[PDB]
């Protein structure tokens, strides 16, 4: 498991479950080719969207549906969904986690990237 | 003032000055047309992207180049660039101040939106 | 002006308006002596806290009621207050402001120092 | 383990690893008295700071000494601490993960409160 996002809800003080997160990654052609995706599950976190094989170098793109999150509990918000693209393993394979911190007009998000 | 952005540099405690951005409007076959650029001031901040008569409904995405002002520090940041993606004016006009707040491996976006 | 504090409410996207805060310095036995206070206007800023020459080396607290902003939406929050410790006038005069992004579960704060 | 702290680096897209921490509680004189402390380990986090039969209903203190963690690295960063100040339990006992995710000029905390 070298790339887990973790996802967190900052105006209840909870993971945020059930979020649906697409990556993409660039292509040879400068065109975002479909990666993986998934879920959060009950812990904010989702596992598994790729291995250490499929993980090649290049340029990511995750999209976390933060919209449909806020919208399912009655707000508005601001963004489409909350955005981290990034250039991985470029000096070797690393493991990524990727946390989003989530309220309904603002968000953070945050690397940790750590060598095996 | 319809659309501004204002960018700090939370590493140095400081307007991040000369941080180049496009913005981009999406299109109806969901291709991202370009709609307005610049590069912060001297505060942070960059004015006069757009006026409220050319900057009607629609998805909106700014593209800031936060990998350009880390490398210039002589610092390898984590993202490409910091992207904020979200629909205006869907109910008439508002003025929107998008913030980003940047670190090398971190950032945070938030919308102070007001209405005319 | 010397030390400015602006409070952004991060649910709603807008000011945080009528933000009680008090400014403290720590004194030689390590106590906490009153120094400033106000609340924030309907732009989100306190200005006018103190002038330069009262405001010299030290260590300073501000103690920013964010409990009461959204107990006065009908929020439960996380934080009794939030609070941002820091020396300032170390190297002599500097202009500070102290920017807070509330969310009911989470606060970020970041300081802007610049050289008059 | 009712109460646990995360502490990330927003520099280095790391852990922030051996940053000491003391935790107080609110006496009835309204008086902070110590209640517990330790450093984080290699993954960030601080584990065992108190048990479910000592971890009562109270005002909670977390300062966390970010000062002599960038000190160490040869930054010298604005804050004197990140502080964290909350009520727990005040419904029953709660388990708290504590995140703070550190720059020199800004950092962000954050609690992720679940019900046993
Ligand atoms: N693999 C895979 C996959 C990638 C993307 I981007 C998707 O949106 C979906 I649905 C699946
Ligand atoms: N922001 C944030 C954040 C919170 C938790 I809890 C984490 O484990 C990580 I990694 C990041
Ligand atoms: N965080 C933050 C923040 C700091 C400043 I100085 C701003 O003007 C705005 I808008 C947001
Ligand atoms: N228990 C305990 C304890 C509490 C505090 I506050 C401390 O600073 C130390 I050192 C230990």
């Amino acid at each position: 498991c070298p790339l887990m996002v973790k996802v967190l809800d900052a105006v209840r003080g909870s993971p945020a479950i059930n979020v649906a997160m697409h990556v993409f990654r660039k292509a040879a052609d400068d065109t975002w080719e479909p990666f993986a995706s998934g879920k959060t599950s009950e812990s904010g976190e989702l596992h598994g969207l790729t291995t250490e094989e499929e993980f090649v170098e290049g340029i990511y793109k995750v999209e976390i549906d933060t919209k449909s999150y806020w919208k399912a509990l009655g707000i508005s918000p601001f963004h489409e969904h909350a955005e981290v693209v990034f250039t991985a393993n470029d000096s070797g394979p690393r493991r990524y986690t990727i946390a989003a911190l989530l309220s309904p007009y603002s968000y953070s998000t945050t690397a940790v990237v750590t060598n095996p």
